[PDB]
């Protein structure tokens, strides 16, 4: 809790892959989830000759998640669901960020092929709900 703001030292940032993770200083067990890790033995990352900093990370650390992923999806964008075997195209038509209890938008349309990729705020409580839904469309590229 407040152990990671004490040895958070900074950012481990590669722009050409959107990686984004917090750095700490020191190795620990409570880290490898949170971040990018400076390993004892190695440089302090200050910079200058004779420097050669080595910072770790676990390599199922979470680069990218599914909200902040899915709310970079945009109209006209499109999306598939294979299901055992057929693959399902669909093209986003509706974004609506509603309540957690504002289930209502979401319902047999007739005469429609709609899908929705829902998720939630990664919190439980007052959690806003993302709806990104699509119209079926044609499997393309």
């Amino acid at each position: 809790q407040a152990y990671v703001k004490r040895h958070l030292i900074g950012r481990v940032v590669i722009p050409k892959l959107a990686v984004d993770l917090p750095l700490f200083d020191t190795t620990n067990n409570t880290l490898l989830d949170q971040g990018a890790v400076v390993l004892p033995g190695t440089s302090y990352p200050r910079g200058g000759k004779n420097t050669h900093t080595v910072v770790s990370a676990h390599g199922g650390l979470p680069t990218k998640r599914f909200f902040t992923d899915l709310s970079k999806l945009k109209r006209g964008q499109k999306f598939f669901l294979q299901v055992n075997g057929k693959k399902m195209a669909y093209q986003v038509f509706r974004i609506k960020t509603v309540r957690p209890d504002e289930t209502q938008s979401l319902r047999i349309e007739p005469g429609r092929d709609l899908a929705t990729l829902m998720t939630c705020t990664p919190y439980m409580i007052n959690s806003h709900r993302l709806l990104v839904t699509g119209k079926r469309v044609p499997y393309t590229e």
